[PDB]
C-alpha cells in the first residue's frame, strides 16, 4: 500500500475528530476514531507516511487493530495524546460487551505498569511561602521519597502486608494510619478493587513487588510541587479546595512497580495458550487476549485488580511521605497545611462499567491504556463532592511546562464512555535540560541526572493542545492549569 492509499480510509468527521473506516486493517468489527487538533494532526499522518517509506506499528494502525478485537462495541478510540505502545496504543480506549461470549480481555490494553496514575494534593500554601525554601523543599521530598531504579521502601513491609495491600488497597493504608479517611473518598474506586485476588499474583511478582511498595520508580514517575496558574472553572476549583492563583499543589505519578509488570508479563505468556485453544485471531501478537469468562481472562482480571490495589497503596505511601516532608520544612502538621487529596485517577486499567451503547445500557469491560476515566456529573459512583462538577481528571504535562485538572462531562460519557487523555504523550544534552529548568526557576532532585534528556519537555507533545482538543470536543472540560516549581525524578 502506498501512503496515498492509506488516506482512502481516513476521513475527518468534525473540527477535532478523524474516522478510521473499516478495511484500514483486516477484520475491523467497528470503526476507529482519533481526536486531534490541526497541530496534533500533522504528526499522526507523518508517522503513517514514514511507515509506507521499531517494535510497534503506527498509532493509527494500532487503533484499527484493536477495532478488530472480538466483542468490542462502539469504536476503538485514540485520544489526542496517543502514541504507539504494546498492542494497544498508549492513549487508546476499547470497551467490550461482557454479555458477548466472544468478548476478550487484553493485557496489552491495560499496560505493563498496571494502575500507573496520578494523585493531586492541595495545600493552603502560596508560591511566595515556597519560593524562599524551594531548594530545601525539593531536597526534603527527595530524602523522604525513595526514588530511582533500586530504591527500597521506607515504610517497612513484609509479605503479610503486601498480601493485605493486594486485597485491600487504600484500606490497608487507612487502617495502618498512612492514609487519611478523605483520601479514600477522593480516589477512583475508593482505592479498592473488590475483585482483586492475591492468589492470582505470582510468587515472582510478589518477590519483586515487596521491596518496591512505597517507592516512586523512574522515567515518567515524579513527585511535583506546583502552583495554580489559572482557574478555568471557578466552581469546580472551589469544590477541589482551590480558590486562587498562587495556591500550591503536589502531583504524584506512579504505578504498580515490579509487581504489576510481572502480572502483566505473566498474563501475556499465559494468553498464548488461551488463544489457540479458544480460536482467537488477532492482527498483532501484541494484542494477545483471552475470553473474559475463560480461566485465563478471569485470572488476569483478578491479578490486575490486585496490582491496581498495590498501586493505590504505593501512591498512598508517597503521599504520607510527602506530607511528612512538607511538615518538616514548614514546621507544622500536614493538617494545618491543608494537605488533602483532591483526587486519584488511574490511566492504566480495565474497569467493569455500565454504559449506554446501541440504545441499551450494557455492562462493559472498558480498557483504558494511557487514558483516563472521566465520569460525568451526577454519576452515582463518584464522591459527593464531585457530584455537580463531574469527576476530576489529573493530566500531567512535563516537568518544564504545565499540568491541568479537567472534569468529566455527559458528552464524554456518551462519546467515549467517559474517557479522556492522560498526558501530553510522547511525540514522534542532559545538562542543557537541567540548565533550562534552572533558568525557569524550577528546582529538581533527580536520582539519575545523566538520563534527563529522555524526560525533556521536547520529547512530549504540547499538553495544552491535548487538553484543548479534548475540551473543544467536549469529552472533558478544563478546570485548572498548574505550573511546576520543583520536581523529584528517578
Ligand atoms: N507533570 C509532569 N508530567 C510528566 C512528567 N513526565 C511525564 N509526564 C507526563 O505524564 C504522562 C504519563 O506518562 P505515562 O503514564 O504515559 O508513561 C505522560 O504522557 C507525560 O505527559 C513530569 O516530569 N511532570
Ligand atoms: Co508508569
Ligand atoms: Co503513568
Amino acid at each position: 500500500r502506498s501512503y496515498n492509499d492509506e488516506l482512502q480510509f481516513l476521513e475527518k468527521i468534525n473540527k477535532n475528530c478523524w474516522r478510521i473506516k473499516k478495511g484500514f486493517v483486516p477484520n475491523m468489527q467497528v470503526e476507529g476514531v482519533f481526536y486531534v487538533n490541526d497541530a496534533l494532526e500533522k504528526l499522526m499522518f507523518e508517522e503513517l507516511r514514514n511507515a509506507c517509506r521499531g517494535g510497534f506499528l503506527p498509532a493509527m494502525k494500532q487503533i484499527g487493530n484493536v477495532a478488530a478485537l472480538p466483542g468490542i462495541v462502539h469504536r476503538s478510540i485514540g485520544l489526542p495524546d496517543v502514541h504507539s505502545g504494546y498492542g494497544f496504543a498508549i492513549g487508546n480506549m476499547a470497551a467490550f460487551d461482557m454479555n458477548d461470549p466472544e468478548a476478550v480481555v487484553s493485557p496489552g490494553g491495560v499496560g505493563f505498569d498496571i494502575n500507573c496514575g496520578v494523585r493531586l494534593l492541595r495545600t493552603n500554601l502560596d508560591e511566595s511561602d515556597v519560593q524562599p525554601v524551594k531548594e530545601q523543599l525539593a531536597q526534603a521530598m527527595f530524602d523522604h521519597i525513595p526514588v530511582g531504579v533500586g530504591s527500597k521502601g521506607v515504610i517497612p513491609m513484609n509479605a503479610k502486608d503486601l498480601e493485605e495491600a493486594l486485597e485491600m488497597g487504600v484500606d490497608w493504608s487507612l487502617r495502618e494510619g498512612y492514609a487519611w479517611a478523605e483520601d479514600k473518598e477522593h480516589c477512583e474506586e475508593y482505592g479498592r478493587m473488590l475483585q482483586a485476588d492475591p492468589n492470582k499474583v505470582s510468587a515472582r511478582a510478589k518477590k519483586r513487588g515487596l521491596p518496591q511498595l512505597g517507592t516512586l520508580g523512574a522515567g515518567n514517575h515524579y513527585a511535583e510541587i506546583q502552583v495554580v496558574d489559572e482557574i478555568f472553572n471557578e466552581y469546580a476549583a472551589k469544590k477541589m479546595g482551590i480558590d486562587h492563583k498562587g495556591q500550591v499543589c503536589v502531583m504524584i505519578h506512579s504505578g504498580s512497580r515490579g509487581l504489576g509488570h510481572q502480572v502483566a508479563t505473566d498474563a501475556l505468556v499465559a494468553m498464548e495458550k488461551a488463544m489457540k485453544r479458544d480460536k482467537i485471531i488477532v492482527n498483532d501478537r501484541q494484542l494477545a487476549c483471552a475470553r473474559i469468562a475463560s480461566p485465563e481472562g478471569q485470572d488476569y482480571l483478578k491479578g490486575m485488580a490486585a496490582a491496581g490495589n498495590y498501586a493505590w497503596v504505593n501512591r498512598s505511601s508517597m503521599t504520607f511521605l510527602t506530607r511528612q516532608a512538607f511538615a518538616k520544612v514548614f514546621n507544622t502538621t500536614p493538617d494545618d497545611l491543608d494537605l488533602h487529596v483532591i483526587y486519584d485517577v488511574s490511566h492504566n486499567i480495565a474497569k467493569v462499567e455500565q454504559h449506554v451503547v446501541d440504545g441499551k445500557e450494557r455492562t462493559l469491560l472498558v480498557h483504558r491504556k494511557g487514558s483516563t476515566r472521566a465520569f460525568p456529573p451526577h454519576h452515582p459512583l463518584i464522591a459527593v463532592d464531585y457530584q455537580l462538577t463531574g469527576q476530576p481528571v489529573l493530566i500531567g504535562g512535563t516537568m518544564g511546562t504545565c499540568s491541568y485538572v479537567l472534569t468529566g462531562t455527559e458528552q464524554g460519557m456518551t462519546e467515549t464512555f467517559g474517557t479522556t487523555c492522560h498526558g501530553a504523550g510522547r511525540a514522534l544534552d542532559f545538562q542543557d535540560v537541567l540548565d533550562k529548568l534552572a533558568d525557569m526557576g524550577i528546582a529538581i532532585r533527580v536520582a539519575s541526572p545523566k538520563l534527563v534528556m529522555e524526560e525533556a519537555p521536547e520529547s512530549y507533545k504540547n499538553v495544552t493542545d491535548v487538553v484543548n482538543t479534548c475540551h473543544d470536543a467536549g469529552i472533558s472540560k478544563k478546570a485548572i492549569k498548574l505550573r511546576p516549581i520543583a520536581v523529584i525524578k528517578g
